[PDB]
């Protein structure tokens, strides 16, 4: 059993946008570049604006262990305000199940 090795997690975040920007999910994982949004988890507006006013998301992480989950909110001024105030710890278990959960939050 090694087919399901990714982690589909749905994240959401109420922080409004401006048809141009991205609110991400940088969690500490090899594919979740928590410390380089280049591989965290961006959120956008498929229904909302073009950028992302409700900041929703559904990405997959190829891993199965403890992962840090810091959040970063990239604005339209090209500048990530790595929301590092709060914090999350997705312990994705390496099994045939329990490899996809939620990850909701919001901006203060
Ligand atoms: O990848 C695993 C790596 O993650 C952690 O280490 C640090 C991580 O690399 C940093 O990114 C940091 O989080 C930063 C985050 O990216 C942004 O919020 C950032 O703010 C912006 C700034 O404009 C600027 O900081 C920059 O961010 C970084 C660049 O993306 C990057 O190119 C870097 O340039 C190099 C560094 O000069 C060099 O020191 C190198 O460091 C390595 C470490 O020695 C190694 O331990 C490893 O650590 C792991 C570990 O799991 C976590 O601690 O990280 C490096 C890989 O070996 O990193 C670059 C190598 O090319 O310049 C800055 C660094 O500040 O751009 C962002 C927006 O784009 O600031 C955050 C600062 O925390 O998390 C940790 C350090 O806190
Ligand atoms: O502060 C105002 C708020 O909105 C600002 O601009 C919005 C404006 O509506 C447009 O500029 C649009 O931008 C484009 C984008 O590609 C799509 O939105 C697109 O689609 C339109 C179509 O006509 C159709 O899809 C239809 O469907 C929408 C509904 O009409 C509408 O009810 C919507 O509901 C959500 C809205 O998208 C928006 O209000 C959303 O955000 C609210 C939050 O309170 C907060 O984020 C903030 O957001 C700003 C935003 O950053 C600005 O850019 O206030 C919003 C409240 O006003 O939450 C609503 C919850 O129901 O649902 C569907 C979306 O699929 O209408 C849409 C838009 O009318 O239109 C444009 C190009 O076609 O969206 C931006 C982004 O909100």
């Amino acid at each position: 059993c090694t087919t399901p090795t990714a982690v589909a997690v749905t994240f959401d975040l109420t922080a409004t946008t401006t048809y141009g920007e991205n609110i991400y999910l940088v969690g500490s994982i090899s594919q979740l570049g928590d410390w380089e949004t280049s591989d965290g988890i961006a959120l956008s507006a498929d229904k909302y604006t073009s950028s992302d006013p409700l900041w929703y998301v559904t990405v997959t992480l190829p891993a199965g262990e403890s992962f840090e989950y810091k959040f970063i909110r990239i604005e339209s001024d090209d500048s990530v305000e790595w929301e590092s105030d709060p914090n999350r710890e997705y312990t994705v278990p390496q099994a045939c199940g329990t490899s996809t959960a939620t990850v909701t939050d919001t901006w203060r």
